[PDB]
């Protein structure tokens, strides 16, 4: 089997696994699940969820508890047990930074500030965040990362591990950058020529070149460099795809760096990160916003010709499940809900209040739409045209229920039906996606309670589309005036792929096609052929 | 075994299956279940329902996907699976019209308007409704139908398939008829003498003869002839019973043709359909009206000396189940609730919001009354006297609920929930929603659900079975000094056509009428007048 690789071409992207595009329909563990004993509490969720890929930490403290004394006993067991369950892995390298901090570095690292120095604030106080300009730190992290990758080269010939995250949520809370004498010496010095030439700027010192942004861009540049060097070193051993995951700032109202995690790949510093760390394959958003407007904005910012979309973290509460659809519609390579294990921890108010089969089942339901076509979908998304949408109104609040005049009620229902109707330009044909209405007749949509639906569409040919959707109606129509022809559905087939060949189960027709294509919680994969026809 | 056939004599009808009267206690699939892979989501509901007959589509598009290249692979599987389950079939031929439209016709038909022309409106816009004046369409439909019937003649010698529906809900929405120059040439022309003579009318052109009804009567005639032609051709091959099913207009407030599906067998054109299509066995209503008054009206209009009642489609929501009773009461040959499969579709608000075991059980409960006596009831319906009633108030509304003098409303609902049946020398009074003891007035079941069947066995003897109701017997006429009583009530079953007694109802079980809950009981009730001289 060939190595996994992130391919990029013509504004589009694919995670290759075993020589073809692949989608990560993932589960991520809680942060303390990276031990042999905890795996029994991980696997049952993954099976209930139907995930193909587990994201799980491998901690520097665990593999190198004493300096030079390595321990891959966790990695051994994890590999074997993944293989028994025929799932893949994304290993998360928790090392110099895990959520800005060194807690997962071995004690001989995190307790020796002299050797492995922290970020100093402008006021001279010290933050528990390791400086990207500590050369011993970089050397030490590199060396352990290399041993991990050596373990993979020796013991993972079939690439059970498909990708590695290098650090977890890098940056600094509480200051913009390192203000140490060591850091200040670099800040006062000329900006590296490499960055100047890539950005096509005038040479000068950090403050001369970037002004108001010098402190934050400096920290991003130094962090990116460090992560790049770590990545290069590991990939020299085994050239897996590697990525970084971002503690996002609010894209509409970020506040100041240091309120958010300064130096990470936030939307304002993506240009710095891409310039500085050409060996990092992509920069992944960690999504804990619940509201459709903010989530959608994040997906837009992180989907770039130079950046494959991977939702490396998202909340595991019900509202988050539907963001699978726009993720996949943007050509994303994967989606990884956080905290999908039974190790007795919930990060509520971020994720679900109660972790039970119902929590898992919200994701299982959407995953069951994609799993039966995963490779086909993956191919279409890289090489062709795909689309995807989620229900665009969040669930009605109690504040909103309380204020629910007879003419006012009517106007609001109208407003909401319009908001809950989405248009997709599919070339010669459009789709109209609507949420929360009967399977029969044309009563306006009123939304699902809770908000939950979505759809996937892939273009097979000029008049032919793959469609599957969830608690929604999909209706097709011409994209342009027909100049006197009529149109109809030629044929809608429900079916599946077997050995990459379409197998028809049944034809949808009559009531099933009179009123759009109506989907509940169950999985149906459709091929939809449209026709215009003359009546002259 | 002998061919199934519809008999009609002396104002009565029967569907003969295997040489004796038969009642269709049916189930009908949703519209996209006519494939091998879907049948696993059909059979379990049928079994939970206790249905004896499955109505399922056979689509023109599936049997002739490319012109002249026939494919009966579905019919094959369907026949074998039905026989394994020991049930019968009604095939629904979805061809030139399914609900006005050609969607089930093959691509080479529905995408070729030059060859197979659509209805043209008065303003020259075109509707997706195939014109009955399209002679290429009629020939093509006929040829494929003939091929289906050929398949049955060769491959169904035991008549698993007992009846065939020709098209599904014919007619046109959006226009009264085709106004294409081709159609206009016929409309301007003489009305066919055969129709003139059957209707005892003066000869003349369509507008001359029918005036304000010309447009609709023209479309009704032209669709009737088309359908009769397909029927005749298929019966030449194998003479099964064949019928058409009607997208009803509201009998009390129809609106205009084209608002409703113009040219179907609606109650105002039954006379045209009967004169134009003498080879179609019956015209069957499709019933989605929920309300007792309207359903009752529909049942009244479609049960005629020339028309056997078959409720070819009805909704599967709970209020519909009790309409089995008046359907059978009227001499109905069957009843076919729509949407009885697990293929993840509901037509709510027409049928049930949620399709589950509870949905099915509402029908299974009423079918359980009739299955144990199906052949005996079928016989008594054709060759004798039967009656059937449903609870005649619909479930109280939320705003009648938040309405509510109270003693007067209760007195009115009581009178309303009391039905009289004239059984010759004896009458029956059927009441709904009261205890099994004493005489407190009826208050209705919640939701509305009761009914009753009765068949006369001799002057003084009746077969009775009912559901969430009380049945009381009394003399029909004054007894001129005699008293009366129940002589004997026997609960039992038929075994090999013989009545087998289980027990005698008496004492409490007969002091207060004959009280039925949700469980099945079949009673033989013998009444007597007696002298006290
Ligand atoms: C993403 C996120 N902050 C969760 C919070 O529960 C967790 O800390 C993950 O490790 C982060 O990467
Ligand atoms: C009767 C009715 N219109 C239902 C609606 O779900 C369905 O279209 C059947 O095919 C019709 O015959
Ligand atoms: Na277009
Ligand atoms: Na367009
Ligand atoms: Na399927
Ligand atoms: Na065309
Ligand atoms: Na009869
Ligand atoms: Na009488
Ligand atoms: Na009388
Ligand atoms: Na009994
Ligand atoms: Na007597």
């Amino acid at each position: 089997a060939p190595l996994p690789e992130l391919l990029s071409n013509n504004g589009k992207h694919a995670l290759m696994v075993d020589g073809a595009p692949y989608i990560i329909l993932g589960s991520q563990t809680n942060n303390s699940s990276n031990y042999p004993d905890a795996l029994k509490d991980v696997w049952p969720s993954m099976e209930k969820m139907g995930a193909n890929t587990l994201s799980i930490p491998v901690a520097w403290e665990q593999i190198e508890p004493v300096e030079g004394q390595f321990d891959f006993s966790f990695v051994d067991v994890l590999l074997k047990e993944a293989r028994q369950r025929k799932v893949r892995l994304v290993l998360l390298w928790f090392a110099t930074w895990k959520n800005n901090a060194p807690h997962y570095a071995p004690a001989w690292v995190k307790l020796d500030n002299a050797r492995f120095p922290r970020v100093v604030k402008e006021d001279g106080d010290t933050l528990n965040s390791l400086s990207p300009l500590g050369q011993n730190t970089l050397a030490a992290d590199k060396k352990a990362f290399v041993e991990l990758m050596k373990y993979l080269a020796k013991r993972d010939k079939d690439h059970t591990v498909i990708m590695v995250q290098v650090q977890n949520e890098v940056g600094t809370y509480g200051a913009v950058r390192d203000y140490s004498p060591m850091a200040q010496a670099v800040f006062n010095a000329a900006v590296p020529d490499d960055l100047i030439q890539k950005l096509q700027l005038k040479p000068g010192t950090w403050s001369q070149v970037f002004g108001r942004d010098a402190d934050e861009f400096f920290h991003a540049y130094q962090i990116a460099r460090y992560c790049d060097e770590v990545t290069v070193a590991g990939k020299a051993i085994k050239n897996l795809p590697m990525y970084v995951n971002v503690a996002l700032r609010n894209p509409f109202n970020p506040g100041l760096p240091g309120q958010y995690s300064s130096g990470g790949g936030t939307d304002n510093v993506l240009h710095i990160w891409k310039a500085a760390a050409p060996n990092i394959d992509l920069i992944a958003p960690d999504i804990y916003f619940r509201d459709y407007k903010t989530v959608s904005k994040v997906l837009e910012l992180y989907t770039r010709p130079d950046n494959a979309l991977f939702v490396a973290e998202i909340g595991n509460d019900q509202p988050f499940a539907r963001y699978l659809f726009p993720t996949l519609g943007k050509g994303g390579i994967g989606f990884s809900p956080f905290g999908m294990d039974d190790t007795d921890y919930t990060n509520y108010p971020l994720g679900a209040k109660v972790y039970n089969d119902e929590t898992i089942e919200q994701f299982a339901q959407v995953y069951r739409l994609v799993n039966p076509m995963m490779r086909e979908w993956a191919r279409l998304s890289y090489q062709g045209q795909v689309w995807g949408v989620a229900e665009p109104l969040d669930s009605t609040t109690e504040t909103q229920k309380i204020w629910n005049t007879p003419e006012e009620k009517e106007q609001h229902k109208k407003d909401r039906a319009s908001a809950l109707t989405q248009q997709l330009d599919l070339g010669l044909w459009d789709a109209e996606v609507t949420y929360g209405r009967p399977m029969f007749w044309v009563t306006p949509p009123e939304g699902n309670t809770p908000a939950a639906g979505g759809a996937l569409i892939a273009q097979l040919d000029d008049n032919e589309y793959l469609v599957t959707a969830y608690k929604a109606r999909v209706e097709f129509k011409p994209s342009q005036e027909l100049a006197g022809k009529k149109f109809m559905i030629e044929r809608v087939e429900e079916g599946r792929f077997e050995k990459g060949k379409w197998v028809m189960e049944r034809v949808w027709n009559g009531d099933q096609t009179d009123w759009g294509l109506n989907f509940t919680d169950r999985p149906h994969l459709l091929r939809v052929k449209m026709a215009s026809y003359s009546v002259q």
